[PDB]
């Protein structure tokens, strides 16, 4: 099982640098010691191929081309009435064609969750309080945008403000 | 049996990370010691290959494209009445294609489930109470996050507070 | 897992150069200390091929290209009355064709996401105050330009404002 065992450690790769960053841009702001960061990330390691063919419409008259063409009316009146009218008609035509291939990589991030606390100072000698919303949704903005938001993707982020011991 | 033997050092691991990093996300909040963390896996160690190929529809005539056609007309108005019309039409189209080839991974986490144990300390001298609703879920979200949730997956936690021995 | 492990180092150097880049522009204005930025990239891996073939529309008479054509009157007025009017064409065509042949780079840039924060000095010697509105405009100009904000790529940007400590 040595396939295994190396899969996982490049997963603690993924996750141990973007913990640091996390840490370090918001290390000033409310200090030193005084945040904690685990990331958790799940990683696609299956191996996928694609090809796509795709042709452009050409319905309309105008934007169609044409190699050959056959055309042909008749058409009798007749008095004394009978109108036999006729037409034939046999189109070839030449389409644009477009075809990409793509090999997909190993090792990309399917969804990622982080958890982020921060301590309660908010004084220099008084007792803790709670930190103010503003602020927090400045925290909450700024680790978000270290840590790379996709809504499509199915990122999730939670954020909690106690005390520490 | 060498290969089970390797198969249950491997589960062993992935269970091991993930246990630790709940520790390590919940300690300074409660303490160093007051938390416990016990974590099962499931793991699929099948192999599996999948093929597939999709057409897109073309029955919209704006949407089609078009290599050759045929189409005749016949319309005979008689009087002295008879009304003989006729219709013929032959259509070929090239058909947009893709085709992605898939070879799963084998050692992927199909489910979890995670029991954590917190203490009754809540005081400095006095007895010990519970601790507060907030806390609890912060702490249920905040482990939540560390572990890996997935709705779809059919991951299950279950955190329980009580006293220590 | 040697591939990820150098794929790893080359996401670092694309977000390190791009780091200094900000800091390098923004010094002076604010200070030497008083800025700090972090930067997170997403690159594309994958190995990709496309063909185009496009041909130019040729309905128009005017702008057509014949190789060869036939074309054939009959027509019996009759007294004593019948139309006989008879008509038959054969056309070919000469069209326009070009063709592209494209291999991507593997690495490029898919999205980027900055946060920047700076610091209230505001004053010689007083207490600290926020910035102006024009001066955050301007910075957040300046360190758009230098990152290279790209609307329709998805690129994201957030400063804000805070103490330092």
């Amino acid at each position: 099982r040595d396939l295994n065992d190396a899969q996982l450690k490049f997963a603690n790769d993924v996750e141990s640098r973007i913990q640091r960053r996390i840490e370090a841009i918001l290390s000033p702001i409310v200090g030193n010691g005084n945040v904690h960061a685990q990331v958790t990330a799940q990683l696609d390691f299956a191996n996928k191929e694609q090809t796509e063919e795709h042709y452009s419409p050409n319905g309309d008259a105008s934007k169609a081309t044409l190699r050959s063409r056959q055309l042909n009316i008749s058409e009798q009146v007749g008095a004394g009435g009978p109108r036999s009218t006729q037409r034939n008609e046999t189109s070839n035509y030449e389409v644009d064609r477009t075809i990409r291939h793509t090999k997909m990589n190993v090792g990309d991030i399917e969804r990622l969750s982080v958890a982020v606390v921060v301590n309660y100072k908010t004084l220099a000698d008084g007792k803790p309080l709670p930190l103010t919303a503003d602020q927090m949704k400045q925290i909450e903005d700024l680790t978000r945008e270290a840590m790379g938001f996709s809504d499509k993707r199915g990122d999730t982020l939670n954020v909690v403000n106690s005390p520490f011991s």
